[PDB]
């Protein structure tokens, strides 16, 4: 009798961990974009300019 | 984390020293002209003349 239930709740544990992992993976992706963008943009700003002759 | 910023501000140090150097170089140029001019002119003045016979 006991055995049956153990299996069922095990399935839930798996799925819930999976769902949480998805958040972390996705979020890391979302940040990767902006992280790079900010650095490149900021460098181009400080480095570039024109000079009166 | 720290490394990133060090690089960026280094760039600024370079450019600011460059801009200051430009002033000194240019200014020296501006003075070179007048310095010479004054000497030549002044000599020609003291040396030249006419005499009644």
């Amino acid at each position: 009798a006991i055995g049956i239930g153990t299996l069922i709740i095990f399935i839930a544990m798996v799925l819930v961990a999976a769902v949480a992992a998805a958040v972390l993976i996705n979020t890391s992706g979302f940040l990767q974009q902006k992280a790079m963008a900010t650095g490149k943009e900021s460098t181009e700003q400080v480095a570039s300019g024109l000079l009166c002759s």
